């Protein structure tokens, strides 16, 4: 078991370089449209509080250098959708895959194809934190890189990277340009909320642990949703809905451990720590595997 | 910072399904040759101790079902190179990339494109353990999947997956069919050696930590290669050569921390533990990032 990302080829053929002035960042090229963050048009003079409708008026199609590999794309149109710029180009990407644009939920995971200058550099798995940040690995110029899921031959695009928040975490939008969370594409004082722990994900990781022969933390007891949740709010774990229990049905059925039985096991580790013990090679509780990531890794989808 | 894998598209176009009898596993299709493990030809009757030259004699080209996606490939030849079967087919893979075949060293890392039935399912980063095993995430039928590095446009193939060892770790070969380590493609009692810790890699991960503002473990002292190594053999850490120090030159120069200064810091954490503290979100010392992985992740190659 291990953090595992989707194969990235379907998405690598879509990454291009977008230049605007002396600003360079990554774009996503689907059919005849290049999606990139709209802060590409900011100059260092306007970053504190840019007027984007105004900044974009001063721009002309030929201020926008789009490069696919080493081919140069002809920008025949430019418009702004929320925080995303849509650059209409004259070629449709021959490598465009079947795709949809999805807004994901806090707790859900995706792969990230980290790019610089339109070239991929790496792929890794992320979760959307409950406070709508992502704990990424992104450098300067990683802007425009995308997060995605692949359900056989269909790429669901769900995240486009925009900024680092000075706290070291990352903020971005869906592919329609709406930020995840309260954040703005502006160099301004911005705070993420307090960041909680995705309980349903920690429970799935415990199931993965049991599936892989690591079972020391399994215990006697049961408990209820109500009583476990009330311990859960004390360690800043997210409330466990009844749907979360239902989402864990396949995992529970595969191990013979009922959901509330595993909760009772988790409730103990919260009040007691792991006391020098590991679980799946880790001394803390992991919360960035969904129950699907765990079923998928243990079913070889 | 994070375990980060190479973009996998160049390798996804090379994965095919190879069937032989009722055995199904993955093959690697480069130009007109499909590489796959030779244990594809084993029946459950011969697995305890197969005679492979003899088993292969009984086989004919048309016992070998090779499928590329849903295209069927015509096998016009079959031969055995060490533990690898080379199936000559009549089509050259149109998607063949620039590639070399490399045998890597214990300690070195690579990405794995985990496949089943010739279709990719996920990509993750691995290290070759000093005992020539890999701590993988592989299920039944993951045989034939490959490990690789990408140095701009050149895929270096370095690992092909063969078996799980009952201890839960994984064993395989280079693309010339020679096993890493003492292992044999035979259902027989096999033991990996005692598994040590890649010291040069742990030092690089400490540098990554310092580069990312996490510095609590940095200390006063220095030490020497000789004196640190002598603490190092006590915690089953690998000996630190002088080349390892030289390999750490770029990292040391970027942080202003000399190599032996960082060693003195590591020597303390060995004798004292992390005492509830984390480093880069981890409560143990990571040893599966090379100094290049750390420079690459902190330079955006
Ligand atoms: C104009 C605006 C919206 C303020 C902005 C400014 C810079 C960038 N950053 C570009 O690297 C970059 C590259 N090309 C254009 N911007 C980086 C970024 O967020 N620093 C923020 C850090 C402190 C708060 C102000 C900006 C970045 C670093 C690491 C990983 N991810 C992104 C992103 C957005
Ligand atoms: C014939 C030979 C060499 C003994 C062999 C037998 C089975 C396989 N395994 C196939 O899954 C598989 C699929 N198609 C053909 N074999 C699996 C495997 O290693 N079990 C070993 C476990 C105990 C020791 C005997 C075999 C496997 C599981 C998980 C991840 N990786 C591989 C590999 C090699």
């Amino acid at each position: 078991f291990r953090k595992m990302a989707f194969p990235s080829g379907k998405v690598e053929g879509c990454m291009v370089q977008v230049t605007c002035g002396t600003t360079t960042l990554n774009g996503l090229w689907l059919d005849d449209v290049v999606y990139c963050p709209r802060h590409v048009i900011c100059t260092s003079e306007d970053i504190l509080n840019p007027n984007y409708e105004d900044l974009l008026i001063r721009k002309s199609n030929h201020n926008f250098l789009v490069q696919a590999g080493n081919v140069q794309l002809r920008v025949i149109g430019h418009s702004m959708q929320n925080c995303v710029l849509k650059l209409k180009v004259d070629t449709a990407n021959p490598k465009t895959p079947k795709y949809k644009f999805v807004r994901i939920q806090p707790g859900q995971t995706f792969s990230v194809l980290a790019c610089y200058n339109g070239s991929p550099s790496g792929v890794y798995q992320c979760a959307m934190r409950p406070n709508f940040t992502i704990k990424g690995s992104f450098l300067n110029g990683s802007c425009g890189s995308v997060g995605f899921n692949i359900d056989y031959d269909c790429v669901s695009f769900c995240y486009m990277h925009h900024m680092e928040l000075p706290t070291g975490v990352h903020a971005g939008t869906d592919l329609e340009g709406n930020f995840y969370g309260p954040f703005v594409d502006r160099q301004t004082a911005q705070a993420a909320g307090t960041d909680t722990t995705i309980t349903v994900n920690v429970l799935a990781w415990l199931y993965a642990a049991v599936i892989n022969g690591d079972r020391w933390f399994l215990n006697r007891f049961t408990t209820t949703l109500n009583d476990f949740n009330l311990v859960a709010m004390k360690y800043n774990y997210e409330p466990l809905t009844q749907d979360h229990v239902d989402i864990l049905g396949p995992l529970s059925a595969q191990t013979g451990i009922a959901v509330l039985d595993m909760c009772a096991s988790l409730k103990e580790l919260l009040q007691n720590g792991m006391n020098g013990r590991t679980i799946l090679g880790s001394a803390l509780l992991e919360d960035e595997f969904t129950p699907f990531d765990v079923v998928r890794q243990c079913s070889g989808v």
